[PDB]
């Protein structure tokens, strides 16, 4: 049976940990409202003292679910046995449920408000799982999936950028941006098929995964520094003459052995720009076709590439990652930076002799025989990211350490059915309504146990590194204080990093 | 039959607030369990369903 | 094929971890030599100043193995795991093999000393599983395997207590020490069969365990302390008449309840007693019968226990159990003191209400409804301990956290076959011989997995709590020197004691 009365489903939750598989089960309530007024609508962001930058885009009147994130698939201890026990884990099976919906209208007779049901009322649900429209979701957003399972999640209006704005401006009546502009394209995601649901009603959608293994594994040492320093080695150097210095041509060192293994790339040369107001990263990446106007800085034309770093240690922290750990976070009030996590593939460096001291090249591009770990990811961080369509492309590491995939899981749309009213001169005017319902995520992770034979201890992620915090400073991280507000992790060691813990021989 | 909201006590409180900077009493406090019910798998039930 | 240039087995070594079992492999070089000029004597140690105090030992001229240590068996970085994944373990099956024995020829010329095979002697070997002879081994002995693999194993002389001295001893012709002296026991281990071993052959040996759990749990809260504090309850408390204050009758306030459950047994009334020499414990078992001449104090005729805390937080330094992590340990050079877990079953003590304040009561004996938790107990501990056998006891749980049992691992003994040589009056003269062998030790141990509810993480073993040592002082924790020397754990957490990671809901 199926009806008004009937539940759809029910709320799963706690994760399954086995040897070879973690299973996470999540189920949030959310709310979605009419975004938008229930129209398409393409409008510019010309900020004030942006360094020129500008943007164009079309506001859609329809919301998403966002599931990208290790802090809303796992809890605090099951992260925390995830980085102890495991070398290595990724996602397999995804599987979401969207049930128990309840639409309601909202009635307003004045400072009150009142809500009644609309039973026959409906909802739209897509899961564009062809990325046939523009990506809804972008690594490290403040619409992801709530961590705590008692919150309500509220879903935010899906828009995309349809073109460069700076080369679609058409000024003095440019000829080849009036070429950009006629070609800017429009998406709708009413041109597809898509459910429509009324309470009764439920929704299921499923995805596999493939993916590249996200590794927890500490180096010990750098890949150049494995040898026997008592060996004697058969290699010769030779030292030109520098200044009265004699040259020499002599045997290497035992315990110097030339490597064959060298840094990994990353750019230190450059700095931020500008006020804080425009794009600021010390590498900016432009797209700027020839014969256009272009009147503002190249962050207008451009987007800001960073972190820059790559495997080479920040010199500065503008080259470090550094996030706030709830929305209300502003200044030094609530940020994390990320620090080393200690392993020797992570810190690196190049340094050019200039025939008496070496002195450290900043800028470290892609070259043969390269190696390096990449970046080590806290459960803050996003899980994977839109990897885009293209001809040709260098190897994929993205440096915030998320995986990139040509199809990432399919974003979930969903959108109230507009209910018009009648009037005498037919104009836009709708029934006041909005959704909420359960969603439930159940994500099956592949995981691989350790095996060493290392004699000593090492080093695990212990609540010991956690910090006080709350109303009273009496509870710690990862609790609730007095007022039911969640004590958040003040350091980068308290999100428990992957990477600084299980050793490996290299 | 009117029914009391649900409450546990997670640690000892005397040991776990930290005064003049207790090395130990810090330590029991970082320990101090936390539990969700909505951590588990339970049943969501309409007008019309029972249990 | 078998011969003297064949190899009678090989090294086996590590750990293998699964979620039901774990599998620890060792091996280890002993060597036995000649003890005792191969003869059985009974001895008396009479110590100076040690408080009357005298013992009569039989010394055999057999040593033996001893496995009873968890350092022997897991490695620091499996016993860190160990801890760490698992919630319980228990040893199930113990398979111990001698073999690869060479038997040498001692040859002193002078002040040197030369070493030829006798390819023809032979070694003997016995194991004891029904525990027909005495007892070979004691609980926190330094006779036990060693820790590193690579270190030699030199066996102890096999030895045993056959009578209270104080007792047996007849002074001014006393009836019953009389008696007590007749009935003096003797065992020689000849008086039963066993194996001779040449160099081609090798002897194996197993063991079953069965055996109750070793839990490592946590109590975040005690057993006392359950309840919700804000609901009221019906229970009511009368309050006599104090002085001034006029007697009440009350209901129980909602944040305290009367508990169901008592503080578990100790005695921390007594103190220890006399000079280091002596037996010093502030409680003394002993057994005097009546008649006896007993003319020492209470340390000749008993035994002192020890530690009497139990699960009673120990007032005193006295009543803490502390060892040396080294033979060469002195004073509180190299002595590691037992602290508290922090687990809320661990430290207890009963109050009793004078109708003004609280006082401590020192004894607590058993007592219906008492709950506690057996001793956590480190790496550096004995496994199992013998129980005794009588007709009656009380239950079983050894103060220092030993599993007790009817029928431990029986103790293998070994010696070196007697080789005679002539002389013109018959004497006794021996050929000068040792053995030096390979002995592997595999037990399987059962362990389970733990599974919580709790959303924030727990405290774990972690080798950033280790310290550093050594001769320059670079080195860690469980790691070797400059000079081969191996760096022991300066304090008790450092040896990572159970029961103070994973929690439990009581």
């Amino acid at each position: 049976g199926s009806g008004v009365g009937i539940s759809t489903g029910g709320w799963v939750g706690g994760s399954y940990f086995t040897d070879s598989y973690v299973i996470t089960k999540n189920t949030r309530q959310f709310l979605v409202k009419i975004q938008n007024d229930h129209k398409y609508r393409t409008e510019n962001i010309i900020p004030s003292n942006a360094g020129g930058k500008s943007q164009r885009c079309v506001s859609t009147p329809w919301s998403y679910f966002n599931f990208n994130q290790y802090s809303s698939h796992f809890s605090p201890q099951d992260w925390q046995r995830l980085t102890n026990e495991y070398k290595r884990f990724k996602p397999r099976k995804m599987h979401v449920k969207i049930y128990n919906l309840q639409i309601k209208q909202i009635l307003s007779n004045g400072a009150d408000t009142t809500y009644n049901n609309d039973l026959t009322a409906g909802v739209h649900i897509f899961c564009d799982g062809e990325h046939a429209y523009p990506n809804a979701t972008h690594p490290w957003d403040e619409d992801v999936m709530p961590e705590l399972p008692y919150e309500t999640w509220y879903l935010f209006q899906y828009g995309y950028i349809p073109v460069i704005h700076e080369l679609a401006e058409m000024e003095d009546a440019n000829a080849v941006e009036k070429a950009i502009a006629l070609q800017i394209p429009f998406f709708m995601l009413e041109n597809s098929d898509h459910e429509v649901l009324r309470t009764g009603e439920s929704t299921e959608f499923t995805f596999d995964f493939d993916c590249e293994w996200i590794n927890n594994e500490r180096a010990y040492i750098p890949p150049g520094l494995m040898f026997n320093p008592k060996v004697p080695t058969r290699r010769a150097q030779y030292i030109r003459q520098h200044g009265n210095t004699a040259s020499s041509n002599t045997r290497i060192q035992p315990y110097a052995k030339p490597t064959s293994w060298m840094t990994g790339p990353g750019l230190l040369s450059a700095q931020r720009v500008g006020p804080a107001g425009s794009d600021t990263a010390s590498w900016m990446v432009v797209v700027n076709p020839d014969g256009t106007a272009v009147n503002s800085g190249m962050a207008g034309v451009g987007s800001g590439f960073d972190p820059p770093s790559g495997s080479l240690r920040p010199t500065d922290l503008e080259y470090k990652i550094q996030w706030y750990q709830t929305p209300e976070g502003t200044n030094s009030d609530g940020n994390i930076i990320s620090n080393p996590p200690l392993s020797m593939l992570r810190d690196q460096a190049l340094y050019r002799g200039n025939q008496t001291t070496y002195n450290l090249c900043s800028d470290v591009w892609m070259f043969p025989n390269q190696i390096w770990d990449r970046y080590p990811i806290t459960r803050e961080n996003p899980i994977w990211c839109k990897k885009p369509r293209s001809d040709k492309n260098t190897i994929i590491d993205p440096f915030d350490g998320t995986l990139a995939m040509d199809h990432p899981p399919g974003t979930i749309f969903i959108k109230m059915a507009k209910i018009p009213v009648p009037s005498n001169n037919n104009a836009d005017s709708y029934l006041n309504i909005y959704c909420t319902g359960q969603v439930s995520c159940e994500i099956v992770w592949e995981v691989e146990r350790y095996a060493t034979k290392n004699w000593r201890p090492e080093r695990r992620h212990t609540a010991l590194g956690l910090g006080i915090g709350g109303e009273e400073n009496i509870n710690p991280t990862y609790h609730v204080d007095k007022n039911g507000k969640y004590i958040q992790p003040t350091t980068w060691d308290m999100c428990y990093p992957i990477k600084t813990n299980i050793n490996k021989v290299l």
